């Protein structure tokens, strides 16, 4: 009982399908991700492999993170080392049957790495030929969340790569605000990705500090940069609880690499949890009743058998009992890694690293500061609902807007239709 897709969105599947190593991207909320479900969905399945940049936003598309296929860890070492990896058993073969590669979110993807994997598919498969011959679906925003700095100069883009142009011929883009309902919010968002704050955009998004956003005993609460502000805000509002402390240890295949899961993962080590804490649902469930990934909810109590399993309330509004589940990676070794945990992570604070990819309803962000350019973007195009979001100590400056990027979709556009 699935929806239209737009003639855009159509002719991209229409171009995949032929056979055509072709990227495709536009803003905030028009269906990239979802996209590459139907396209997922229509592809043959054998040798048909799925990734992202955060491992987040693949748990969200049901693949692995682009580093735990290849196999190579940070891909820092020369072309030499990083063959050794994708040659060992287990890898090796990930690579040699792939026939089809599909990477969301390539913002988060910086060049050095981009080539350093081209060379590495080429290698091991023997192919004379583009990323070893493997047709190439890729799609991100390049304006939305871009590389994590490794060492201290600027990190390097990755249509910035010398392969970017000789393995993805073609391009196309998408158009329409899927995501957000209110015409007036598609411009407020349209404006900010570009990298313009006049005085209504400012004023509008100043208006929002008197909106109270938190809704049904549940708030998609705090966007903030850093990682550490996060869970350490966590372990403050669930301290701040009169329950007794559910503690809930984890079971991985390996004890001793646990950091290994910890951060390719979605989920902690130790998961913990009283009464009335609020949560997150990381895996999808169950489509249908709507526990999909991303689900905001609150504890509403545990059973006193088994190990004591969670009860929960949902936005959604459908109550289930969560079970434990079971991730792997595929972590650089050919060793397949399981974890056994509770698929929840406490949400009041997450970072915009981890929610670019995302959708949401009920959000709040402080901006009384500067970001790193796009920082800004994503986390105010997160939300559904204009009414249902707070902006805090609004400030433009703020709002950044990388150029060599603006260059990238003005070179595009400039050789088009409109
Ligand atoms: N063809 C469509 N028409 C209307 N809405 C759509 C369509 N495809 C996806 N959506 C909705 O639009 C939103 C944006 O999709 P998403 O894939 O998260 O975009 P992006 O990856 O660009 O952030 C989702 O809430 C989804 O429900
Ligand atoms: F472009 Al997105 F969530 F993938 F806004
Ligand atoms: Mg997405």
């Amino acid at each position: 009982s699935r929806m239209q897709l737009s003639e855009e969105q159509a002719a991209v599947l229409r171009a995949v399908l032929k056979g055509q190593s072709i990227f495709f991207t536009g803003s905030a909320g028009t269906g990239k991700s979802y996209l590459l479900k139907r396209i997922l969905g229509s592809l043959p399945p054998t040798g048909t492999v799925a990734t992202a940049s955060t491992g987040v936003a693949a748990c969200h598309i049901g693949g692995t993170t682009l580093h735990a296929f290849a196999g190579i860890g940070s891909g820092q070492a020369p072309l030499a080392q990083c063959v050794a990896l994708a040659q060992r058993p287990g890898v090796r073969q990930g690579w040699l049957n792939c026939q089809r590669l599909v990477i969301d979110e390539i913002s988060m993807v910086e060049a050095d790495l981009f080539d350093k994997l081209e060379a590495v598919a080429r290698a091991v498969r023997q192919q004379n030929k583009p990323f070893g011959g493997i047709q190439l679906i890729i799609c991100g925003d390049f304006l939305q969340l871009p590389p994590v700095t490794k060492g201290s100069q600027p990190p390097r883009f990755c249509f910035q790569s010398k392969s970017w142009k000789r393995c993805v011929p073609v391009t196309l883009e998408l158009t329409k605000v899927w995501r957000q309902a209110d015409q007036t919010f598609i411009s407020l968002l349209q404006a900010v990705r570009l990298g313009r704050c006049s005085d209504e955009v400012t004023r509008q998004l100043q208006a929002t500090a008197s909106h109270k956003v938190g809704r049904d005993g549940i708030v998609a609460t705090r966007l903030c940069t850093h990682q550490d502000d996060v869970a350490l805000t966590n372990e403050r509002r669930l301290q701040e609880l009169p329950g007794k402390v559910h503690r809930f240890e984890a079971m991985d295949s390996n004890p001793e690499l646990a950091s290994t899961l910890d951060a390719q993962c979605p989920v902690s080590q130790l998961l913990q949890l009283k009464l009335g804490a609020q949560v997150m649902l990381v895996k999808n469930l169950s489509v249908s009743r709507g526990l999909v990934n991303g689900a905001r909810g609150v504890v509403v109590g545990f059973e006193a058998e088994g190990r004591g399993l969670p009860q929960v309330r949902f936005l959604c509004g459908v109550t289930e009992v969560i079970h434990a589940d079971r991730w792997t990676v595929q972590a650089t070794g050919g060793q397949l890694l399981s974890r056994q945990q509770l698929p929840l992570q406490l949400a009041w604070a997450m970072s915009i690293h981890k929610s670019q990819g995302m959708t949401l309803d009920c959000v709040e962000i402080s901006l009384g500061r500067v970001f790193a350019s796009g920082q800004a973007y994503v986390a105010l195009s997160r939300a559904r609902s204009l009414q249902g979001l707070r902006v805090l100590d609004f400030d433009p400056m703020a709002v950044r807007c990388d150029p060599r990027v603006l260059h990238f979709y003005a070179t595009l556009r400039r050789g088009r239709s409109l």
